[PDB]
């Protein structure tokens, strides 16, 4: 499957793509404002994610640091990134269907649209100014708006027992971005698309 990753933000972002134990495609790249990066993701990929990283510095070897979404200091990510990260999440060719969503469970850093480029389902977006409106206790100094599980590390925010409810913090994310997951047991906002669809992820869609 083909994913086009487009940076519409006015600032540089370093896109990342991983399934947690491996890179997807090259795993990461710098995208200046307006640049597009096309990746191929193997059919059957379960648990893939794409995100943006902000304020990164990399040396000639591809080693460095980012202020949001750093994936163990690598340009080319093999693992998932440090919160806060708005996430585009997907599982492809699962019994004939693809499943896509956006998640704020690991916080928010960059606004995002995640849409198919082929026929037969709708896209999802979270484009509100979550960083601007972020509760004081969730604000990340490096930039971004952390989720409450990252900040407070309780069973309730992290839904460790498999039983948890919405919280004042989850409801914040949910109010600004209804179509994204706000906590682990949120009512699913997953979209079912035809198997083998193609997609575009747009940073700063509006």
């Amino acid at each position: 499957a083909t994913f086009e990753i487009v940076n519409r933000c006015s600032y540089t972002v370093w896109a990342a793509a991983s399934k947690g134990d491996a890179a997807l495609d090259a795993g990461g790249r710098q995208l200046n404002s307006g640049e597009s990066w096309t990746i191929n993701v193997e059919p059957g990929t379960n648990g893939g994610k794409i995100w943006a990283r902000t304020d990164c510095y990399f040396d000639d070897s591809g080693s460095g640091i980012c202020k949001t979404g750093d994936c163990g200091g690598l340009l080319r990510c093999k693992r998932f990134g440090r919160p806060p990260t708005t996430l585009a999440e997907f599982s492809l060719n699962q019994y004939g269907k693809d499943y896509i969503d956006i998640s704020n469970i690991k916080g928010f850093n960059v606004p995002m649209d995640f849409s198919p480029t082929t026929r037969g389902c709708r896209g999802v977006r979270c484009a509100a100014d979550i960083v601007g409106q972020c509760p004081a206790k969730l604000k990340a100094p490096g930039g971004g708006c952390n989720d409450a599980c990252t900040v407070f590390q309780t069973s309730e925010y992290c839904c460790t027992t498999g039983k948890c409810g919405p919280t004042e913090y989850s409801r914040f994310f949910k109010r600004l971005c209804p179509d994204a997951f706000s906590y682990v047991l949120d009512k699913p906002t997953t979209v079912t698309c035809p198997g083998s669809s193609n997609y575009r992820v747009t940073f700063c869609p509006t």
